[PDB]
This record gives C-alpha cells, sequence and structure tokens, in this order.
C-alpha cells in the first residue's frame, strides 16, 4: 500500500451514505458529511460547522452561528440554507430518516442571516446539540429529490474531510482528502474503506499488507503477537451484547420464564474465560453513561431460583427432567451472526446454561443480513452509545419504535412496557440534568422488573494497525466499534 493510501476495514456496510439515514452502524458518513456540532477525545461537545450557539433559558430556542469559510465537495459554499433544508428533510416523515426521532420536537427553523440559523422546539431536546453532530446535507442538490431513493445516496457530496471517489458495492468505498476542509488539512490523500465482516479474513489482510488498519475480535487478538508491522490499541466502549427476547414467543412474552433465563447465566464465567477481561459484566444499557444509576438491582447468578420460577409459572418437569407446560415443551432457538465468533460463543454458553435448568433451546448461526433478527425466537443482540442516553434507548426499547409497527425502530424483539415509555419520554423531554438522571434511573429499574433481554458483558475493542501509521487518537468507542475512525483526517504514515 502506498503512502498516500489508508485502507481499513470496517464490518458493516450501509446502502445509503446519508446522514438522515445514519444508524450508527457505519464509518462513512462521518467522512463524506460534518455536522454541526462534533466530538473531541474526550467525547466532549465541540464546534464543527456551528462556530457558537446559544440556548434559550427554558431550552426550547436554539441560536446557531455557522462558519463562513466552508464548502461543499462541488465547490458549493455552506451556508444557513444547508441547515434549514437539512433539519426540515430529518423532520419529514415522508424521508423515512432513521434519525426521525432526534427532530421530532422540533417547532420552526429559521434563517436569519446566511450564518445565524434560530431553531425553535416544541418542548425541550437536551440530547439536540449531540444529534446535530449527524451530518448536513447540500440544498442545491437534494432540493428536488426523493431523500429515500435519490442517486445522490450513493454518489454523495458532503463537508466533511473526505470527498466520495468511487464504491464496489460489498467490495470497498474509495475516498480522495478534501483539499477544501475547514477544520483542519486532510493528511492521506487517499482513503479506501473495505467491507470486511468476517475477522479471520480481516486479519489474514492485516497479515498480507492489504489493508491498514481493522478492529481485530479478541480471540484472533494473539495472532498479532511479536508481530512488528503491527501495533495494537485498546479502547473503551459503551458496546454490550446480550440476549433479545422476542415478546411474541409463546414462551418469552411470560415475565417469570424472562427473568428465570436472567438467573441462569453465569456472566462473570462468561466474561472471565470467554473475553479474557477485554470486558466486564452488564446489568443494563447505560452503564458507561453518566445517566447510570449505580444503584439498580440485578438478576444474579441462581440456577435454583430460575429453575423455582419456572414451576412457579406453570411449568413441570417431565421425565426428561425438562420444564414442559400444558403439555408443550419449552422451548426455542438462539441467533447468533456467524461471522461474528463472540456471538456464536455466547449464544452456546447461554444454550449450555438454559440446559442445567431443564431448558432446551437451539443455537442458530447464521451471516449477518442472511435473516429477519426482528421474527426469531431469541437473537444475539449488540447496542450502545456513548453519546446522549437516548440515542440508544429511545429507538431500542421504546414501544412506538416496534419494528413491527415502525420501519425505523430498533425495537426488534417488540418489547412494550408503559413505565419504560414514560421514563425515557420524560427523560428525553426534561432539561434538568438531575431530573434526567432521576428518569433515566426509572428506566433501569423498569427494565430489572419487565426484562427485555439477558444483559451480558460491555465489550472493549482492539485496533490493529500498520505501525508506519501517525496521529491515531483512542476515545469511548460505540455500538460495533463505529468512531474509531474519528480522527482518520489526521492520520498519516
Ligand atoms: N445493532 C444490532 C442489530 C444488527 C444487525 N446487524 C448489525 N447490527 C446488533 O448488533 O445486534
Ligand atoms: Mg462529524
Ligand atoms: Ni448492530
Amino acid at each position: 500500500i502506498p503512502k498516500d493510501t489508508l485502507i481499513i476495514a470496517v464490518e458493516n456496510e450501509i446502502a445509503r451514505i446519508n446522514p438522515a439515514y445514519s444508524e450508527d452502524h457505519d464509518a462513512v458518513i462521518n467522512l463524506v458529511f460534518s455536522g454541526l456540532t462534533r466530538f473531541d477525545e474526550n467525547m466532549s461537545l465541540k464546534p464543527d460547522l456551528a462556530k457558537s450557539w446559544d440556548i434559550s433559558k427554558d431550552g426550547l430556542v436554539y441560536d446557531i452561528f455557522l462558519r463562513d469559510d466552508v464548502l461543499w465537495h462541488d465547490g458549493v459554499k455552506f451556508s444557513a440554507d444547508d441547515v434549514k433544508f437539512s433539519i426540515e428533510a430529518f423532520k419529514n416523515p415522508k424521508n423515512n430518516s432513521s434519525i426521525y426521532v432526534n427532530f421530532e420536537d422540533i417547532k420552526s427553523v429559521e434563517i436569519l442571516n446566511p450564518s445565524h440559523v434560530k431553531i425553535t422546539l416544541f418542548k425541550p431536546y437536551p440530547a439536540f446539540l449531540d444529534a446535530l453532530s449527524i451530518g448536513m446535507l447540500p440544498k442545491h442538490l437534494l432540493e428536488n429529490e426523493n431523500l429515500n431513493t435519490s442517486s445522490f445516496n450513493q454518489n454523495p457530496i458532503g463537508t466533511g474531510p473526505y470527498k466520495f471517489v468511487k464504491w464496489k458495492k460489498g467490495e470497498y468505498v474509495e475516498f480522495k482528502a478534501n483539499e477544501h476542509f475547514y477544520l483542519d488539512k486532510v493528511k492521506t490523500p487517499r482513503l479506501i474503506i473495505k467491507h470486511i465482516f468476517d475477522p479471520s479474513i480481516a486479519s489474514a489482510e492485516l497479515k498480507n499488507g492489504k489493508i491498514d488498519a481493522a478492529l481485530i475480535d479478541v480471540s484472533l487478538l494473539n495472532i498479532f503477537k511479536n508481530d512488528e508491522n503491527f501495533g495494537i490499541l485498546r479502547e473503551k466502549s459503551a458496546d454490550y451484547r446480550a440476549l433479545m427476547f422476542n415478546l411474541d414467543n409463546e414462551f418469552l412474552k411470560d415475565l417469570k420464564v424472562r427473568q428465570a433465563l436472567n438467573y441462569a447465566v453465569d456472566k462473570e464465567s462468561i466474561v472471565k474465560n470467554l473475553l479474557h477481561d477485554y470486558a466486564f459484566v452488564a446489568n443494563h444499557p447505560l452503564e458507561r453513561s453518566w445517566a447510570n444509576s449505580k444503584n439498580f438491582k440485578i438478576y444474579k447468578y441462581d440456577p435454583k431460583k430460575a429453575e423455582d420460577l419456572l414451576v412457579s409459572a406453570g411449568f413441570k418437569k417431565n421425565k426428561d427432567g425438562n420444564f414442559e407446560k400444558d403439555g408443550k415443551i419449552l422451548e426455542f432457538e438462539i441467533w447468533a451472526m456467524s461471522n461474528d465468533p463472540l456471538r456464536v460463543s455466547l449464544a452456546g454458553i447461554l444454550q449450555s446454561e438454559f440446559r442445567k435448568i431443564g431448558v432446551v433451546s437451539k443455537v442458530v448461526a447464521k451471516p449477518a443480513g442472511s435473516f429477519d433478527y426482528s421474527k426469531v425466537d431469541s437473537f444475539l443482540i449488540g447496542w450502545g452509545s456513548p453519546l446522549d442516553p437516548d440515542f440508544h434507548t429511545f429507538r431500542v426499547f421504546e414501544s412506538s419504535q416496534d419494528s413491527a409497527l415502525n420501519d425505523e425502530g430498533w425495537n426488534f424483539g417488540h418489547y412494550h412496557d408503559k413505565k419504560v415509555d414514560i421514563a425515557l419520554q420524560k427523560a428525553r423531554n426534561t432539561s434538568n440534568l438531575e431530573e434526567r438522571k432521576k428518569y433515566y434511573k426509572d428506566f433501569i429499574d423498569a427494565l430489572y422488573e419487565n426484562p427485555p433481554f439477558i444483559f451480558l458483558a460491555y465489550l472493549d475493542f482492539a485496533l490493529v494497525y500498520n505501525k508506519d501509521l501517525k496521529g491515531i487518537k483512542t476515545r469511548t468507542l460505540g455500538h460495533h466499534g463505529v468512531g474509531f475512525t474519528w480522527n482518520v483526517y489526521e492520520w498519516s504514515k
């Protein structure tokens, strides 16, 4: 690989390179686009396209002041027009934006002058500044387009550090440095995002020198020991793994069953042995957040509590020593993405724990994208954001976000809890920080009393990189390790 070219592998690919359809599962949107705000090495809110902002006392009015030295990749200037268009596009239900929920509380967007936009809200939404980091859209290209289907989505123009060059689908996306980047000089002139979902192949291509960097599963990490072409950077993350219950399932809809299944698992055993202390035991989805109550009940590893719960639910043990109810065995499937060894291994351990308490389960391992995980009995799932606590909680747990009911929802297990709904809505619409913490405490407590998941472990990630690489900075990563390329414009060899 030439010195003026950077090649990075990422596991997840997106169909539309457009902030409006961002699902925190990609690395290319933050390359092409830039938002009004951004985050530094410490996850602190920093100015990006917006040079500064003022927020009204009641949190309903945002005055945003824009930089005037920003160009779109087509040489067209960034202005307040783009901001009004972008935000109005996110809000428009006809665009089916994946980030619609972050913009739904917006009343109006006013252009006061070409560098000053005034945003008014129906209700407070303190995550708004975090939400505005997502990336602005070019008005002059998309004004007369169908955002859902526009060819723009496969030929994007943004204000980010990198320009779109060409896209080989299922292969790679190539970028070139934005010569007019306002924030900083983009160091490496060529950037290739290579799509590799198989970690063994990712490891092999590193050894081959076909790619410069990738996130490598901990089980494969020992392979790069003694290798001198590579350094290893350990990164913390808000990413957790869990078992998603499908509450449509005849057995998993029952509360007593889900509580019993939580009692059956020795998460410390899992973390210690399977993850080699590259993790810690998870109990709820906000344990890296300020919203963490650090004062919550847990389901502690206790098989007889588990078995006793199942009897209470009305299950009788049979001659095989497996629970049955009204003539039918307590049986369901555990699906895992076969391309993710950690998930397959976790599903395998879960199956073994469940049998020891007389629950029959079947592990189904299929490649990511080959099946609909919102229709399987249970699924080894993952989520987690280092940003506002609302971002991977509302779409994931709130009942209106049921994916069967909402095409842009992330509630794949069809979970419906009234207390979760109220707590998340009030938390996302409350300005006071301490009051927010109280509502997220309610949320966590509500999750305990009616578990949608079996929370398992928060993950650390390992970045394996060409040792010739300069300028890499670590920070708290999100789900799938998204964000490890956050400062890639500083990268050079
Ligand atoms: N984010 C969820 C769903 C998903 C499927 N593929 C990628 N993500 C998970 O990681 O389990
Ligand atoms: Mg950005
Ligand atoms: Ni995911």
